[PDB]
């Protein structure tokens, strides 16, 4: 089964400038809660934003080129992507636009943060189809000291 997650800001921006335009300690704890004990499989262009290794979970990079740091397991095709993964649960995709794209028709589950920001972006997630999807977990959470905007954590399954 395999799950995207991703925080979508106003207009579906997820990233500008190699970066998430934002900063949100209890998303980023979502995340986390979310992707332990999974496999994750990501893009290049996400690895090199995350800068490291996400402890904890199988890190599969795609990428057309060799890979560049064992550390991690480096795929060419969203087929050996999946294959990588192995028999488990639950492969979780965690980017960026280009990778989300290329899993959303796979995908039975998304995970998405509403962030109450507006940014300049230069990276979407996909536009995707709002009917086929069930909304069965919603949780706004006002903002705080450690989180200066709004947000809200979503699951949907694929009706
Ligand atoms: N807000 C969020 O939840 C979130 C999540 C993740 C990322 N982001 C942001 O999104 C941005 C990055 O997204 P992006 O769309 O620019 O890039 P991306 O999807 O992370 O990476 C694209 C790259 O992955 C490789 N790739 C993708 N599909 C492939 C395939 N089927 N086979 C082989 N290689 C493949 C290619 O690498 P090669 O060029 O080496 O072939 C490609 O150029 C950043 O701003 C980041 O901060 C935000
Ligand atoms: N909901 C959501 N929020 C995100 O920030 C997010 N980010 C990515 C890709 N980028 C990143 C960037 C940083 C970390 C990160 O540093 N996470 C650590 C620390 C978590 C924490 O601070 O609580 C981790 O171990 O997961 C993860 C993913 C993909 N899907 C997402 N999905
Ligand atoms: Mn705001
Ligand atoms: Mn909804």
């Amino acid at each position: 089964m395999i799950s995207l997650i991703a925080a979508l800001a106003v207009d579906r921006v997820i990233g500008m400038e190699n970066a998430m335009p934002w900063n949100l300690p209890a998303d980023l704890a979502w995340f986390k809660r979310n992707t332990l004990n999974k496999p994750v499989i990501m893009g290049r262009h996400t690895w090199e934003s995350i800068g490291r290794p996400l402890p904890g979970r199988k890190n599969i990079i795609l990428s057309s080129q060799p890979g560049t740091d064992d550390r991690v397991t480096w795929v060419k095709s969203v087929d050996e992507a999946i294959a990588a993964c192995g028999d488990v649960p639950e492969i979780m995709v965690i980017g960026g636009g280009r990778v989300y794209e290329q899993f959303l028709p796979k995908a039975q589950k998304l995970y998405l943060t509403h962030i109450d920001a507006e940014v300049e972006g230069d990276t979407h997630f996909p536009d995707y189809e709002p009917d086929d999807w069930e909304s069965v977990f919603s949780e706004f959470h006002d903002a705080d000291a450690q989180n200066s905007h709004s947000y809200c954590f979503e699951i949907l399954e694929r009706r």
